[PDB]
């Protein structure tokens, strides 16, 4: 592995068809022959594991232990015929068979596999690396060939991606990737995540900031990543751990929570159906039940109990799952604006954000970094700014101890404060957890969840307040959100239509209210009137109550004009109100709505468009790439997949800085200084050696 | 032929496969379609207009009892809001197929201590679910012809 | 892909299709990793004729 | 209409130069070239 490391190295800034990969192949072809006896060591024992596996063998074995003979191993490989004579016998020796020559094909199969893992991969890249830059050599396509089955075995683990490099030219990169990354990475959450992130990119982002949203998705993506394999599953230590596990359990079971409350919801709504007010008991009414069963009562009690219980739950749910990347995420801004903007050292908030004014709280704070990974932002800082804006002042500012500070570097020390309740209490950080719950309690889903909570109470109280958490279907359902949200959309555009509706009204009635009295009686009884309109309140009322809900209009509610002075004057009156409040605005509103349905529907259509068009990472259009069959196929999958880099990033944040290779840390100090040119962007690798490579 | 034999026993069936026109001709299979394509969306809307009608029901049961009698002989009175299950087939039968709601249908809050409260029910009513909630089933045809 | 199960015994599975000898290509194919006899017994097949 | 007008002005805004009318495919072959080509080599604000 180490020999192979060292070839790889030589091969760094390699262009196609290179003189140092050239007398690789040529070195190689030299050593063919054991070349090719350590890929048939390789392929050998992949088989096996895969064949020891397959039921066929199963029927081979007999023996009830799992033990194999000699002679019946011979025989199951014959029949699966992928295997010679002479690898048999090889086969058979490395077996560790008893006397009684009989084998545990378990442990032989598992043997040399996590041994040669390592030595695979790197082959496997090795020889990726060299096809890739000499496309044209049988001498390689043979050992290709008789390396098929490692290749197709480290397929998922091999990440490729190309950056622009330290040498103005692109550079493929090849990594290994993670069983449990790719399973993280194909989690449901993370592919909505993912779609939620594209559609934004695509519908309201700059290509100039496109680098930097990938980048805090990605570093977003790895934070839930975490918080999924800790809450994952395989007296006051017992204490905590059962706190521990019935928190994740909440955390893992939220979304069936939040069904759980929505049906319970439906089901006391639909008992709530059945009430009925008497005056006599089963002057003040009563409301009771009207059931045949009687059990009807005591079900309602135990689903509002239920109900209210599911809320509290998603309530902790929610605060364990989703808070910490809240969290997470408003740390990790601040501390990029502190340390690259330098905000509260120089520029200082407008007064006009909120949240700039909330965050200079936590800043004092020794919990400051609690959720985001950099403990160190704040010294950084103070290096940064400490010449021009004064050491002793920017610590003041970050809560920072000058004189610590050198002995943190001299030495560890432990005051070991063992645990306790007082111990916890000191380690409650007030200002922290104050700045920690204005955001929460900013943040709209939890405002959402305590509202739910707080009307299932009162449904306690009161149990038609129950009927509240049926407006909850909306976020249960993707297809209401949507259809509300067309109307949201152009809110605001509605809520101005509705005021020139009432100032049109208004209008009316002044007109009404000067020339049009008499018509405005709503009485038959001639003795005791009803004008509506001798008041200009009143006329505003009638106006806006009756006439808008009218189809004709207000002239269908008051009296006939027919043989009267101002009979003209009033049917212009009614039929310019028809026309332009019933028809026009009402019109204006379905238009809204309608043009809020094309809008969403293009957006979506737009991004897919753009997503299957062009590359998301170097904007090269796929028509270039399909010049070469299935070209932007291969370009969105092996050259410039997003998840390989994000795969990379989380390579190099595990892998140790002395074991990066040059690319490794050109990538990760560029990383580091928030720098996005190594990103190739209006060209790739075969853009780059189009005439090489062809 | 199930419809058929069944006509042969009853004539009238024999009206259902006059639905046959829609794959007999092009162009109503067409407009059908135009419905069929948003049918999801359409049915989440009525489910949305259904819990939309439950709600204002409860406040009418709370709050307007005494407005909900559609009996003009005074000894005999019919209270159509006496009961949950009453209310709610009441507005959903006669409120939604009104065109300025159901506040056309029940009785005048004039001279009443919840008269604003009243108007207030009623215009919601008419806007969310008359105008808004049908908008949304015209605009979803309409982006289905598109 | 549950119901279709009870055709693969079927001596007329291939009746439409054109393909008479699809049950011996797959006996070829898969009959050494996961068994001629099981393959035939999947695939309603009398090995000896 | 109103809404496609006004989408039709962002959309040749953020694909061609104002005053070359140059795509912004052509530019962004360089990365950032369009911005620095909007920004700096053609601002219409340099101009005026
Ligand atoms: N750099 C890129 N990396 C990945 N995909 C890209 C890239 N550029 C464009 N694409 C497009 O994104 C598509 C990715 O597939 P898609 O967005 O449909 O999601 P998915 O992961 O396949 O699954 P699902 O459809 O279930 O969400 C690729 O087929 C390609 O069309
Ligand atoms: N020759 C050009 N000069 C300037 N901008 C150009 C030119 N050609 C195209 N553009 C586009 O015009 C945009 C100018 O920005 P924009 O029109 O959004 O206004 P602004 O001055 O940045 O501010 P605001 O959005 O507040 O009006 C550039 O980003 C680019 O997209
Ligand atoms: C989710 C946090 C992961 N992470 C990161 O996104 N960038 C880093 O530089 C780093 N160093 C240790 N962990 C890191
Ligand atoms: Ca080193
Ligand atoms: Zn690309
Ligand atoms: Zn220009």
């Amino acid at each position: 592995k180490d020999m192979v490391v060292m070839l790889l190295s030589l091969l760094e800034g390699n262009v196609v068809n290179g003189m140092i990969a050239r007398q690789m192949v040529d070195m190689l072809v030299e050593s063919s022959s054991n070349v090719e006896m350590i890929l048939k060591f390789f392929d050998m024992f992949l088989k096996l594991k895969d064949i020891v596996g397959s039921e066929a063998f199963q029927d081979y074995v007999t023996d009830p232990r799992g033990l194999i003979s000699k002679k019946d191993f011979q025989k199951a490989m014959d029949s699966q015929k992928q295997f010679t004579g002479p690898e048999i016998q090889f086969l058979l020796s490395c077996s560790e068979a008893d006397e009684n020559e009989m084998i545990n094909f378990e442990e032989f199969a598992n043997r040399f596999q996590e041994p040669a893992r390592d030595i695979g991969f790197n082959v496997a890249v090795l020889l990726t690396n060299l096809s890739e830059h000499v496309p044209h050599d049988p001498r390689l396509r043979n050992f290709l060939e008789l390396a098929e089955s490692i290749l197709e075995y480290f397929r998922p683990y091999l990440g490729r991606i190309e950056i622009m490099g330290a040498s103005r030219r692109i550079e493929r990169i090849y990594f290994e990737i993670s069983e449990t990354n790719r399973a993280q990475w194909e989690m449901p959450q993370v592919k909505e995540s993912k779609r939620q992130f594209i559609f934004d990119v695509v519908n309201e982002g700059g290509e100039a900031e496109k680098m930097e949203l990938f980048v805090s998705f990605c570093e977003d993506t790895i934070f839930e990543m975490q918080i999924a394999a800790q809450i994952s599953e395989p007296f006051w230590g017992e204490l905590e751990v059962q706190r521990v596990k019935f928190l994740n359990y909440l955390s893992r079971n939220f979304y069936t929570l939040r069904f759980l409350a929505l049906f319970l919801a439906f089901a006391i709504n639909f008992i709530l159906l059945f009430y009925k007010v008497s005056d006599s008991p089963p002057n003040m009414v009563y409301y009771f039940l009207e059931e045949s069963t009687g059990y009807m009562e005591p079900a309602l009690w135990c689903l509002s109990l239920l109900h209210t219980l599911v809320a509290f739950l998603c309530i902790i749910g929610y605060n364990c799952l989703k808070v910490p990347l809240v969290i997470f995420k408003r740390e990790k801004e601040l501390a990029r604006k502190l340390e690259f903007d330098g905000l509260y050292i120089t520029e200082q908030p407008g007064d006009d954000d909120v949240k700039g004014q909330w965050d200079r709280l936590v800043l004092n704070t020794p919990s400051f970094p609690s959720n985001y990974w950099d403990k160190f932002v704040k010294r950084k800082v103070l290096d940064k700014h400490g010449d021009i804006f004064g050491r002793e002042r920017i610590a003041e500012l970050l809560g920072m101890d000058l004189a610590s500070l050198e002995i943190t570097a001299h030495n560890e020390r432990k005051p070991d404060p063992p645990p306790g309740l007082l111990t916890w209490l000191m380690s409650i950080d007030v200002k922290y957890q104050i700045w920690k719950f204005g955001v929460i309690f900013t943040d709209n889903s939890f405002l959402y969840l305590g509202w739910y909570m707080v009307m299932s109470l009162l449904g306690h109280y009161n149990n038609f307040f129950f009927a509240a958490h049926l407006l909850d279907i909306a976020m249960g359902v993707k297809t209401l959100r949507t259809i509300l949200s067309s109307v949201t959309h152009n809110g605001k555009q509605l809520v101005m239509t509705v005021g020139l509706l009432a100032v049109v009204v208004y209008l009316y009635t002044v007109v009404a209210f000067n020339f049009f009295r008499k018509f405005y009686n709503k009485s038959e009884d001639e003795d005791e009137p009803d004008m509506k309109c001798d008041d200009m309140m009143t006329c505003y009322l009638f106006h806006m109550y009756v006439g808008v809900r009218a189809g004709g209009g207000i002239g269908d509610e008051i009296e006939d004009p027919a043989g009267d002075e101002y009979e003209l004057y009033r049917v212009v009156f009614d039929i310019t109100f028809f026309f332009f409040v019933i028809v026009i605005l009402l019109a204006i509103i379905q238009g809204l709505i309608i043009d809020a349905f094309g809008e969403l529907r293009d957006q979506q259509e737009q991004v897919k468009e753009d997503m299957e068009t062009k590359c998301f990472i170097c904007g090269i259009g796929s028509d270039y790439f399909d010049t070469t069959p299935h070209g932007f196929e291969t370009h969105t999958l092996e050259e410039h997949n997003l998840a390989n880099y994000m795969f990379f990033l989380m390579y190099l944040i595990n892998k140790d800085e002395t074991e990066h290779t040059g690319q490794e840390s050109y990538v990760w100090k560029m990383y580091q200084e928030r720098c996005w040119d190594f990103f190739p962007a209006g060209d790739c690798f075969r853009k780059q050696y189009e005439d090489q490579l062809s």
